[PDB]
């Protein structure tokens, strides 16, 4: 069973692809070593193809079977509804890829009858045909990174817009509700960053003698077997569903999720997929359920005691009771052997850790600092390299999604997000006079439209007021940021402090919400700290739905509403 079989047709770009950062002012003021920053293109697609193509061997045992039975039992308590065409249309991003059938995302959002008529025909086709494979487009992703003495572009596989709308009608409620019921506290997308930290810290504190590790599966999507995908469907079918949803879910599973033909942007047949499609609604939910199923079973095979797991798609973290250093090492090898049997081998062998802060997952790790009172406070951070590389790229070129905005929101408590990202971007928004202009960013795969001026409220709601007063960061954290700045040619933190004092002054000068950004976001920069009290407007924010589920690759849109 090969994850992919290829014809020879090339994976082609849909337009010109920029692979390097252009020299400019605002950007150079952020990062000087612009040659370390690059964007992946279809020119490396061949390298990725070789990586993602391999044979999968699956061997299931009783541990797998027991866990699966328990999961289905919980899934049986879920009732999910079909989404109306109107509801599905409103979930479509304004810039989603247009349909090959004469209409685009705008038409969908506006409920044009041409688009709605086509969507109705696709749905009817799903109910009437549960066999014919559905076409998909395979593209090379254009993502920005920093060299680390270059990685090939990742591939994305997705169905036509019409099909995507139908996936929402049939499964949006399911993938948004089932995971948390089936996996409970182990489902990572139910947590905002602060909630994730609290769960990890308390889980770590609850063990008498804790040991923990992260497990990275080598090219997870490709390790997902056709059987794995049918198992996911069996879990979805456990829910109380309307007859039409059951038929559509079955049809989508057999015609799209389990596999299908691959077509490039030129319309040429590129090959055939028999693994997880990275660009469908069920990608995140499916990956999390499957990763959880295999890992829960592996914990049992390895006899790990008092196991607590945290799963986000293919990202896995396990905290358990230590049985001794030698014993732990041997257990992890057994855990790994089991995962391998289930068709989920490691990219890099997992390593037992005895300090929560040393565990890295979701690119992040827990770190510690102090609030105004001097009391310890845990927060989520990560290596700032990629965030800074993309920050530099976004300052230079116009981009649809602003990773810097997403990063400020997710990593607001960090030293780097506060001193660099906030300072740099608010400086630009000020000059360009675009403070009140809404921008698009992503959170757990979903696209959100947010006004930079709302950041203070958003940050207070998610991280609490302490996010504006953290100080005395850990030595390791400070040294990682400092070293990263030296590496990329980014001005040292001391320079950012001076820049921030100026940005803060200018923001205060404008009063209103802008002054609020100045007072709260940059209180760390001034010697004479202001007293920070709750922001009344914060409560008016509708953050329900922000941290409920993952939608990476799912073509989901929302946009902040007060």
């Amino acid at each position: 069973s090969m994850s992919y079989t290829w014809t020879g047709a090339l994976i082609t770009p849909c337009a010109a692809e920029e692979s390097k950062l252009p020299i400019n002012a605002l950007s150079n003021s952020l990062l000087r070593h612009h040659n370390m920053v690059y964007a992946t293109t279809s020119r490396s697609a061949g390298l990725r193809q070789k990586k993602v193509t391999f044979d999968r061997l699956q061997v299931l045992d009783d541990h797998y079977r027991d866990v699966l039975k328990e999961m289905k039992a919980k899934a049986s308590t879920v009732k999910a509804k079909l989404l109306s065409v109107e509801e599905a249309c409103k979930l479509t991003p304004p810039h989603s890829a247009k349909s090959k059938f004469g209409y685009g995302a705008k038409d969908v959002r506006n409920l044009s009858s041409k688009a709605v008529n086509h969507i109705h025909s696709v749905w009817k086709d799903l109910l009437e045909d549960t066999v014919t494979p559905i076409d998909t487009t395979i593209m090379a992703k254009n993502e920005v990174f920093c060299v680390q003495p270059r990685k090939p572009a990742r591939l994305i596989v997705f169905p036509d817009l019409g099909v995507r709308v139908c996936e929402k009608m049939a499964l949006y409620d399911v993938v948004s509700t089932l995971p948390q019921v089936v996996m409970g506290s182990s489902y990572g997308f139910q947590y905002s960053p602060g909630q994730r930290v609290e769960f990890l810290v308390n889980t770590w504190k609850s063990k008498k003698n804790p040991m923990g590790f992260s497990y990275d599966t080598r090219c997870f999507d490709s390790t997902v077997t056709e059987n794995d995908i049918r198992v996911e469907e069996s879990i979805y079918q456990c829910c109380d569903l309307a007859p039409e949803a059951r038929q559509a879910i079955k049809s989508l599973t057999e015609r799209l999720y389990i596999g299908g033909p691959l077509t490039n942007s030129k319309g040429q047949n590129c090959g055939y997929r028999r693994c997880r499609a990275s660009g469908v609604l069920t990608t995140s939910c499916g990956n999390t359920l499957t990763c959880y199923l295999k890992a829960s079973a592996a914990c049992r095979a390895a006899k790990l005691q008092d196991c607590t797991m945290l799963v986000n798609g293919d990202d896995l973290v396990v905290i358990c009771e230590s049985a001794g250093t030698q014993e732990d090492a041997a257990s992890l090898r057994v855990f790994t052997e089991a995962m391998t049997r289930y068709s989920a081998p490691p990219g890099d062998p997992p390593q037992p850790e005895y300090d929560l802060e040393l565990i890295t997952s979701c690119s992040s790790n827990v770190s510690v600092a102090h609030d105004a009172s001097g009391k310890r406070v845990y927060y989520l951070t990560r290596d700032p390299t990629t965030p800074l590389a993309r920050a530099a790229w976004e300052t230079a070129r116009h981009t649809p999604v602003n990773s810097w905005l997403g990063n400020i929101i997710m990593y607001a408590p960090t030293l780097w997000a506060r001193m660099i990202l906030m300072t740099h971007f608010f400086s630009i928004l000020l000059a360009q006079e675009q403070l009140e202009k809404a921008l698009d960013c992503q959170i757990y795969g979903a696209c959100y439209s947010i006004e930079p001026l709302d950041l203070p409220q958003i940050i207070e709601r998610l991280h609490g007021l302490s996010a504006f007063s953290l100080h005395s960061y850990s030595p390791g954290e400070i040294n990682r940021v400092a070293s990263c700045l030296r590496k990329l040619g980014v001005p040292p933190l001391r320079v950012w402090r001076h820049r921030a004092r100026s940005v803060r002054a200018r923001l205060l000068s404008q009063g209103g919400r802008a002054a609020t950004c100045g007072k709260y976001l940059f209180n760390w920069a001034v010697k004479t700290k202001l007293k920070l009290t709750p922001i009344p407007a914060a409560s008016q924010l509708d953050l329900s739905g922000w941290f409920v589920a993952g939608y990476s690759g799912g073509d989901i849109y929302h946009s902040l509403s007060r």
